[PDB]
Protein backbone atom coordinates (compact mmCIF):
# COMPACT_ATOMS: atom_id res chain seq x y z
CA UNK A 1 0.00 0.00 0.00
CA UNK A 2 2.79 2.42 -0.89
CA UNK A 3 1.31 2.89 -4.33
CA UNK A 4 -2.26 3.53 -2.90
CA UNK A 5 -0.27 5.78 -0.38
CA UNK A 6 1.08 8.17 -3.38
CA UNK A 7 -2.19 7.70 -4.99
CA UNK A 8 -4.23 9.06 -2.25
CA UNK A 9 -1.96 12.54 -2.46
CA UNK A 10 -2.27 12.76 -6.22
CA UNK A 11 -5.87 12.27 -6.10
CA UNK A 12 -5.94 15.13 -3.28
CA UNK A 13 -3.47 17.08 -4.18
CA UNK A 14 -1.15 17.06 -0.94
CA UNK A 15 1.66 17.00 -2.54
CA UNK A 16 4.35 17.71 0.21
CA UNK A 17 3.28 13.67 1.21
CA UNK A 18 3.53 12.57 -2.12
CA UNK A 19 7.44 14.68 -2.57
CA UNK A 20 8.60 12.87 0.93
CA UNK A 21 7.62 9.55 0.05
CA UNK A 22 9.47 9.53 -3.43
CA UNK A 23 12.36 10.78 -2.73
CA UNK A 24 12.96 8.02 -0.30
CA UNK A 25 12.72 5.21 -3.43
CA UNK A 26 13.92 4.81 -11.22
CA UNK A 27 11.70 3.14 -9.16
CA UNK A 28 9.44 5.67 -8.38
CA UNK A 29 8.23 5.19 -12.32
CA UNK A 30 7.07 2.26 -11.51
CA UNK A 31 5.13 3.94 -8.58
CA UNK A 32 3.55 6.59 -10.36
CA UNK A 33 2.65 4.15 -13.06
CA UNK A 34 0.69 2.20 -10.38
CA UNK A 35 -3.17 1.93 -11.40
CA UNK A 36 -5.41 2.23 -8.60
CA UNK A 37 -9.09 1.24 -9.26
CA UNK A 38 -8.25 2.40 -13.03
CA UNK A 39 -7.17 5.83 -12.18
CA UNK A 40 -3.08 6.40 -12.61
CA UNK A 41 -2.10 9.48 -10.15
CA UNK A 42 -1.69 11.68 -13.15
CA UNK A 43 -5.02 11.02 -14.04
CA UNK A 44 -6.60 11.82 -10.75
CA UNK A 45 -4.50 14.73 -10.73
CA UNK A 46 -5.91 16.25 -13.67
CA UNK A 47 -9.51 15.44 -12.73
CA UNK A 48 -9.17 17.02 -9.99
CA UNK A 49 -7.50 20.02 -11.07
CA UNK A 50 -4.29 19.58 -9.23
CA UNK A 51 -1.83 21.74 -11.92
CA UNK A 52 1.23 21.28 -9.23
CA UNK A 53 0.47 18.03 -9.24
CA UNK A 54 0.18 16.91 -12.78
CA UNK A 55 2.90 19.68 -12.73
CA UNK A 56 5.51 17.48 -11.15
CA UNK A 57 4.44 14.37 -12.15
CA UNK A 58 4.81 15.39 -15.28
CA UNK A 59 8.29 17.32 -14.82
CA UNK A 60 9.69 14.03 -12.62
CA UNK A 61 9.08 10.92 -14.61
CA UNK A 62 8.34 9.62 -17.40
CA UNK A 63 4.72 9.64 -16.09
CA UNK A 64 2.53 8.57 -19.00
CA UNK A 65 0.77 11.51 -20.26
CA UNK A 66 -1.57 9.12 -22.71
CA UNK A 67 -2.78 6.35 -19.84
CA UNK A 68 -6.38 6.65 -19.64
CA UNK A 69 -8.43 4.95 -17.10
CA UNK A 70 -11.88 5.29 -15.16
CA UNK A 71 -13.05 8.81 -14.11
CA UNK A 72 -16.26 9.86 -12.31
CA UNK A 73 -18.90 13.04 -13.66
CA UNK A 74 -22.11 13.01 -11.45
CA UNK A 75 -22.51 9.58 -10.55
CA UNK A 76 -21.75 8.24 -14.29
CA UNK A 77 -18.73 6.67 -14.17
CA UNK A 78 -16.35 6.69 -18.34
CA UNK A 79 -13.76 4.68 -18.93
CA UNK A 80 -10.61 4.64 -20.84
CA UNK A 81 -9.99 8.32 -20.42
CA UNK A 82 -7.00 10.01 -20.78
CA UNK A 83 -5.91 13.02 -18.11
CA UNK A 84 -6.36 15.32 -21.39
CA UNK A 85 -9.84 14.25 -21.26
CA UNK A 86 -10.88 14.09 -17.42
CA UNK A 87 -9.50 17.82 -17.06
CA UNK A 88 -11.61 18.97 -19.81
CA UNK A 89 -14.40 17.53 -18.47
CA UNK A 90 -14.30 18.94 -15.53
CA UNK A 91 -12.96 22.22 -16.66
CA UNK A 92 -9.61 22.60 -15.45
CA UNK A 93 -8.42 25.09 -18.24
CA UNK A 94 -4.80 25.77 -16.54
CA UNK A 95 -4.61 21.77 -16.24
CA UNK A 96 -6.00 21.46 -20.02
CA UNK A 97 -2.80 24.02 -21.05
CA UNK A 98 0.00 22.57 -19.56
CA UNK A 99 -1.22 19.34 -20.29
CA UNK A 100 -0.92 20.02 -23.83
CA UNK A 101 2.31 22.16 -23.74
CA UNK A 102 3.85 18.82 -22.17
CA UNK A 103 2.86 16.48 -25.39
CA UNK A 104 -0.38 15.00 -25.00
CA UNK A 105 -2.59 14.38 -28.17
CA UNK A 106 -5.57 17.08 -28.63
CA UNK A 107 -7.57 14.26 -30.59
CA UNK A 108 -7.15 11.12 -27.71
CA UNK A 109 -10.45 9.61 -26.75
CA UNK A 110 -12.22 7.57 -24.41
CA UNK A 111 -13.08 4.30 -24.97
CA UNK A 112 -16.74 5.39 -26.40
CA UNK A 113 -14.61 7.71 -28.79
CA UNK A 114 -15.12 10.88 -26.50
CA UNK A 115 -12.33 13.83 -27.04
CA UNK A 116 -11.60 16.46 -24.84
CA UNK A 117 -13.58 18.85 -26.69
CA UNK A 118 -16.83 17.00 -26.97
CA UNK A 119 -16.00 16.79 -23.02
CA UNK A 120 -15.76 20.35 -22.78
CA UNK A 121 -18.76 20.94 -25.10
CA UNK A 122 -20.68 18.93 -22.86
CA UNK A 123 -20.55 20.91 -19.82
CA UNK A 124 -20.16 23.81 -21.34
CA UNK A 125 -16.49 25.09 -21.25
CA UNK A 126 -16.36 27.36 -24.07
CA UNK A 127 -12.56 28.64 -22.56
CA UNK A 128 -11.63 24.95 -22.94
CA UNK A 129 -13.34 24.54 -26.06
CA UNK A 130 -11.44 27.58 -27.32
CA UNK A 131 -8.04 26.19 -26.69
CA UNK A 132 -8.62 22.76 -27.94
CA UNK A 133 -9.70 23.91 -31.34
CA UNK A 134 -6.80 26.18 -31.42
CA UNK A 135 -4.27 23.37 -30.61
CA UNK A 136 -5.37 21.52 -33.65
CA UNK A 137 -8.88 19.69 -32.42
CA UNK A 138 -10.50 17.56 -35.15
CA UNK A 139 -14.01 19.38 -34.83
CA UNK A 140 -15.51 16.04 -36.71
CA UNK A 141 -14.56 13.28 -34.36
CA UNK A 142 -17.81 11.94 -32.99
CA UNK A 143 -18.42 9.61 -30.29
CA UNK A 144 -19.47 5.80 -31.05
CA UNK A 145 -23.28 6.70 -32.00
CA UNK A 146 -21.93 9.02 -33.86
CA UNK A 147 -23.00 12.23 -32.21
CA UNK A 148 -20.61 15.43 -32.87
CA UNK A 149 -19.34 17.98 -30.57
CA UNK A 150 -22.02 20.51 -32.19
CA UNK A 151 -24.70 18.13 -31.22
CA UNK A 152 -24.02 17.67 -28.17
CA UNK A 153 -23.55 21.36 -27.92
CA UNK A 154 -26.63 21.96 -29.49
CA UNK A 155 -28.10 19.50 -27.32
CA UNK A 156 -27.30 21.36 -24.05
CA UNK A 157 -28.13 24.47 -25.32
CA UNK A 158 -25.16 26.07 -25.08
CA UNK A 159 -25.41 29.05 -27.51
CA UNK A 160 -22.03 30.54 -27.78
CA UNK A 161 -20.21 27.12 -28.33
CA UNK A 162 -22.30 26.37 -30.85
CA UNK A 163 -21.44 29.64 -32.33
CA UNK A 164 -18.04 29.42 -31.95
CA UNK A 165 -18.05 25.74 -33.04
CA UNK A 166 -19.87 27.01 -36.65
CA UNK A 167 -17.63 29.78 -36.93
CA UNK A 168 -15.02 27.19 -36.97
CA UNK A 169 -16.21 25.67 -39.80
CA UNK A 170 -18.33 22.53 -38.12
CA UNK A 171 -19.98 20.90 -40.62
CA UNK A 172 -23.85 21.42 -39.69
CA UNK A 173 -25.60 18.72 -41.36
CA UNK A 174 -23.65 15.47 -39.63
CA UNK A 175 -25.45 12.84 -38.82
CA UNK A 176 -25.55 10.12 -36.08
CA UNK A 177 -25.83 6.60 -36.25
CA UNK A 178 -29.48 6.89 -35.74
CA UNK A 179 -30.05 9.63 -38.30
CA UNK A 180 -29.82 12.54 -35.82
CA UNK A 181 -28.79 15.78 -36.95
CA UNK A 182 -27.61 19.00 -34.64
CA UNK A 183 -31.33 20.27 -36.01
CA UNK A 184 -32.70 17.70 -34.14
CA UNK A 185 -30.90 18.04 -30.68
CA UNK A 186 -32.46 21.47 -31.25
CA UNK A 187 -35.61 20.48 -31.44
CA UNK A 188 -35.39 17.78 -28.71
CA UNK A 189 -33.67 20.51 -26.53
CA UNK A 190 -35.97 23.45 -26.97
CA UNK A 191 -33.16 25.36 -28.52
CA UNK A 192 -34.70 28.05 -30.57
CA UNK A 193 -31.87 30.69 -31.05
CA UNK A 194 -29.84 27.55 -31.94
CA UNK A 195 -31.71 26.13 -34.34
CA UNK A 196 -32.11 29.78 -36.01
CA UNK A 197 -28.71 30.14 -36.00
CA UNK A 198 -28.23 26.54 -37.77
CA UNK A 199 -30.26 27.58 -40.24
CA UNK A 200 -28.13 30.74 -41.27
CA UNK A 201 -25.48 27.93 -42.38
CA UNK A 202 -28.31 26.44 -44.22
CA UNK A 203 -28.81 22.98 -41.76
CA UNK A 204 -31.26 20.92 -43.87
CA UNK A 205 -34.08 19.56 -42.64
CA UNK A 206 -33.86 15.37 -42.35
CA UNK A 207 -35.62 13.10 -41.18
CA UNK A 208 -33.62 10.45 -38.59
CA UNK A 209 -33.90 6.81 -38.13
CA UNK A 210 -37.11 7.03 -37.17
CA UNK A 211 -38.57 9.12 -39.60
CA UNK A 212 -38.85 12.19 -37.29
CA UNK A 213 -37.79 15.51 -38.78
CA UNK A 214 -36.32 17.84 -36.30
CA UNK A 215 -40.41 19.57 -36.64
CA UNK A 216 -41.82 15.99 -35.52
CA UNK A 217 -38.95 15.92 -32.49
CA UNK A 218 -40.22 18.85 -31.28
CA UNK A 219 -43.78 17.51 -31.08
CA UNK A 220 -42.84 14.48 -29.83
CA UNK A 221 -40.71 16.10 -26.77
CA UNK A 222 -43.27 19.18 -26.10
CA UNK A 223 -41.33 22.28 -27.37
CA UNK A 224 -43.76 24.67 -28.74
CA UNK A 225 -41.59 27.52 -29.83
CA UNK A 226 -39.90 24.97 -31.90
CA UNK A 227 -43.01 23.93 -33.46
CA UNK A 228 -44.49 27.54 -34.04
CA UNK A 229 -41.46 28.33 -35.77
CA UNK A 230 -41.13 25.05 -38.02
CA UNK A 231 -44.88 25.59 -38.35
CA UNK A 232 -43.92 28.86 -40.34
CA UNK A 233 -41.14 28.12 -41.98
CA UNK A 234 -41.23 26.93 -46.20
CA UNK A 235 -39.16 23.92 -45.72
CA UNK A 236 -41.96 22.14 -44.10
CA UNK A 237 -45.12 20.82 -46.39
CA UNK A 238 -48.74 21.53 -45.45
CA UNK A 239 -49.00 17.73 -44.70
CA UNK A 240 -45.90 17.67 -42.38
CA UNK A 241 -47.05 20.55 -40.39
CA UNK A 242 -50.56 19.32 -39.58
CA UNK A 243 -49.53 15.99 -39.08
CA UNK A 244 -46.70 17.92 -36.69
CA UNK A 245 -49.47 20.04 -35.02
CA UNK A 246 -51.77 17.02 -33.93
CA UNK A 247 -49.09 14.89 -32.42
CA UNK A 248 -48.12 17.49 -30.58
CA UNK A 249 -51.91 17.82 -29.47
CA UNK A 250 -51.16 14.28 -28.39
CA UNK A 251 -48.09 15.07 -26.09
CA UNK A 252 -50.19 18.06 -24.56
CA UNK A 253 -52.50 15.03 -23.68
CA UNK A 254 -50.22 12.19 -22.37
CA UNK A 255 -46.99 14.30 -21.17
CA UNK A 256 -48.36 17.32 -20.21
CA UNK A 257 -51.64 16.44 -19.24
CA UNK A 258 -53.38 19.44 -20.76
CA UNK A 259 -56.42 18.78 -22.88
CA UNK A 260 -57.32 22.56 -23.47
CA UNK A 261 -53.60 23.07 -25.00
CA UNK A 262 -54.37 19.65 -26.95
CA UNK A 263 -57.69 20.76 -28.20
CA UNK A 264 -56.00 24.18 -29.36
CA UNK A 265 -53.90 22.32 -31.48
CA UNK A 266 -56.11 19.99 -32.76
CA UNK A 267 -58.47 22.58 -33.73
CA UNK A 268 -55.61 24.56 -35.59
CA UNK A 269 -54.49 20.84 -37.21
CA UNK A 270 -58.58 20.59 -38.51
CA UNK A 271 -58.60 24.68 -39.75
CA UNK A 272 -55.15 23.30 -42.30
CA UNK A 273 -56.77 19.92 -42.98
CA UNK A 274 -60.25 22.04 -44.71
CA UNK A 275 -58.38 25.32 -45.33
CA UNK A 276 -58.74 24.41 -49.31
CA UNK A 277 -62.52 23.45 -50.27
CA UNK A 278 -60.97 21.92 -53.59
CA UNK A 279 -58.02 19.70 -51.57
CA UNK A 280 -59.79 18.27 -48.16
CA UNK A 281 -56.32 16.68 -46.52
CA UNK A 282 -58.77 14.15 -44.34
CA UNK A 283 -57.49 11.60 -42.18
CA UNK A 284 -55.75 8.64 -42.58
CA UNK A 285 -57.94 5.27 -41.75
CA UNK A 286 -55.75 2.26 -40.07
CA UNK A 287 -56.85 -1.14 -41.11
CA UNK A 288 -58.88 -2.64 -38.21
CA UNK A 289 -60.41 -0.51 -34.55
CA UNK A 290 -58.25 -1.53 -32.05
CA UNK A 291 -60.05 -2.91 -28.48
CA UNK A 292 -57.10 -1.53 -26.42
CA UNK A 293 -58.29 1.83 -28.00
CA UNK A 294 -61.75 1.51 -27.33
CA UNK A 295 -62.10 0.99 -30.91
CA UNK A 296 -62.26 4.95 -31.24
CA UNK A 297 -61.83 6.36 -34.69
CA UNK A 298 -59.67 9.82 -35.24
CA UNK A 299 -61.85 12.92 -35.53
CA UNK A 300 -62.38 13.89 -39.21
CA UNK A 301 -64.09 16.86 -39.10
CA UNK A 302 -63.99 20.32 -37.34
CA UNK A 303 -67.59 19.15 -35.82
CA UNK A 304 -66.54 16.46 -34.36
CA UNK A 305 -63.20 18.47 -32.15
CA UNK A 306 -65.93 20.96 -30.55
CA UNK A 307 -67.64 18.32 -28.30
CA UNK A 308 -64.29 16.37 -27.44
CA UNK A 309 -63.31 18.94 -24.37
CA UNK A 310 -65.81 17.23 -22.15
CA UNK A 311 -64.60 13.96 -22.93
CA UNK A 312 -61.26 13.33 -21.24
CA UNK A 313 -61.34 9.51 -22.60
CA UNK A 314 -62.54 9.98 -25.88
CA UNK A 315 -59.42 12.68 -26.17
CA UNK A 316 -57.14 10.20 -24.23
CA UNK A 317 -57.97 7.74 -27.15
CA UNK A 318 -57.58 9.66 -29.92
CA UNK A 319 -54.03 11.01 -28.60
CA UNK A 320 -52.87 7.05 -29.24
CA UNK A 321 -54.77 7.01 -32.29
CA UNK A 322 -52.23 9.71 -33.67
CA UNK A 323 -49.40 8.80 -32.07
CA UNK A 324 -49.61 4.92 -33.44
CA UNK A 325 -50.49 6.56 -37.19
CA UNK A 326 -47.49 9.15 -36.98
CA UNK A 327 -45.14 7.99 -34.93
CA UNK A 328 -45.63 4.35 -35.54
CA UNK A 329 -45.43 0.67 -33.50
CA UNK A 330 -41.63 0.66 -33.50
CA UNK A 331 -41.20 4.36 -31.95
CA UNK A 332 -40.41 3.99 -28.24
CA UNK A 333 -42.84 6.40 -27.01
CA UNK A 334 -45.89 4.74 -28.80
CA UNK A 335 -45.82 1.66 -26.77
CA UNK A 336 -44.59 3.77 -23.95
CA UNK A 337 -47.80 5.96 -23.87
CA UNK A 338 -50.10 3.32 -24.06
CA UNK A 339 -48.48 1.92 -21.11
CA UNK A 340 -49.13 4.78 -19.09
CA UNK A 341 -52.72 5.26 -20.12
CA UNK A 342 -53.06 1.94 -19.14
CA UNK A 343 -51.62 2.35 -15.94
CA UNK A 344 -54.10 5.70 -14.95
CA UNK A 345 -56.84 3.50 -15.35
CA UNK A 346 -55.18 1.04 -13.27
CA UNK A 347 -54.64 3.23 -10.69
CA UNK A 348 -58.76 4.57 -11.29
CA UNK A 349 -59.47 1.04 -10.92
CA UNK A 350 -60.12 0.19 -14.63
CA UNK A 351 -58.44 -2.62 -14.48
CA UNK A 352 -59.84 -4.52 -17.88
CA UNK A 353 -58.98 -1.19 -19.73
CA UNK A 354 -55.36 -1.49 -18.37
CA UNK A 355 -54.73 -5.08 -19.11
CA UNK A 356 -55.83 -4.55 -22.77
CA UNK A 357 -53.87 -1.71 -22.82
CA UNK A 358 -50.66 -3.11 -21.53
CA UNK A 359 -51.45 -6.75 -23.39
CA UNK A 360 -51.69 -4.49 -27.02
CA UNK A 361 -48.28 -2.40 -25.66
CA UNK A 362 -46.54 -5.98 -25.18
CA UNK A 363 -47.61 -7.32 -28.44
CA UNK A 364 -46.46 -4.57 -30.56
CA UNK A 365 -42.87 -4.23 -29.12
CA UNK A 366 -42.92 -8.30 -29.89
CA UNK A 367 -43.90 -7.92 -33.83
CA UNK A 368 -41.62 -4.90 -34.14
CA UNK A 369 -37.61 -6.38 -33.39
CA UNK A 370 -35.08 -6.60 -35.81
CA UNK A 371 -38.10 1.49 -20.65
CA UNK A 372 -39.82 -2.52 -19.27
CA UNK A 373 -41.88 -2.59 -15.96
CA UNK A 374 -38.58 -3.93 -13.96
CA UNK A 375 -36.46 -0.82 -15.11
CA UNK A 376 -38.94 1.73 -14.76
CA UNK A 377 -39.98 0.29 -10.95
CA UNK A 378 -31.94 9.87 -22.83
CA UNK A 379 -28.47 8.68 -24.65
CA UNK A 380 -27.21 11.73 -25.65
CA UNK A 381 -26.54 12.85 -22.10
CA UNK A 382 -23.42 10.81 -21.90
CA UNK A 383 -19.82 12.94 -22.14
CA UNK A 384 -18.47 9.83 -23.65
Amino acid sequence: DLKTAVFNAARDGKLRLLTKLLASKEEVSSLISEKTNGATPLLMAARYGHLDMVEFLLEQCSASIEVGGSVNFDGETIEGAPPLWAASAAGHLKVVQSLLNHGASVNNTTLTNSTPLRAACFDGHLEIVKYLVEHKADLEVSNRHGHTCLMISCYKGHKEIAQYLLEKGADVNRKSVKGNTALHDCAESGSLDIMKMLLMYCAKMEKDGYGMTPLLSASVTGHTNIVDFLTHHAQTSKTERINALELLGATFVDKKRDLLGALKYWKKAMNMRYSDRTNIISKPVPQTLIMAYDYAKEVNSAEELEGLIADPDEMRMQALLIRERILGPSHPDTSYYIRYRGAVYADSGNFKRCINLWKYALDMQQSNLDLSFAELFLLKELRG
